[PDB]
């Protein structure tokens, strides 16, 4: 969670990996998953997300979070 | 699956990085942020989260997701 390639350190990569594992469980909780869907349905049209087309597509259509 | 270092590839690191930015804005929405901190309060005790205590602490006390 930062747009700076300078902060894109493998230590921060691991930090972010683990925090995403934590929040992923929260997103699957009933109610929350629907409000998250509503958020994405709104956010996918927000042109501030330059270059995130593919990640918005994967989250909205329920594609896996990572590539196995 | 995110626990297996076999998939800790660089493509997956970047994918997680960008998806975590998307999810971070949702967690700042009013209502959701409270529900998330409640979730964290409950879940910190579960043994699934052994060795995630630093991340739970950072998320619980409003630390930046990455160091910076
Ligand atoms: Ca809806």
């Amino acid at each position: 969670s930062m747009t700076n390639n300078k902060y894109y350190t493998e230590e921060n990569k691991k930090k972010v990996w683990k925090k995403h594992m934590i929040v992923d469980k929260f997103l699957e909780q009933p109610g929350i998953s629907e409000a998250y869907l509503n958020y994405l349905q709104e956010e996918i049209h927000n042109d501030e997300w330059i270059g995130f087309e593919n990640e918005f597509f994967e989250e909205l259509t329920g594609k896996p979070v990572i590539n196995v």
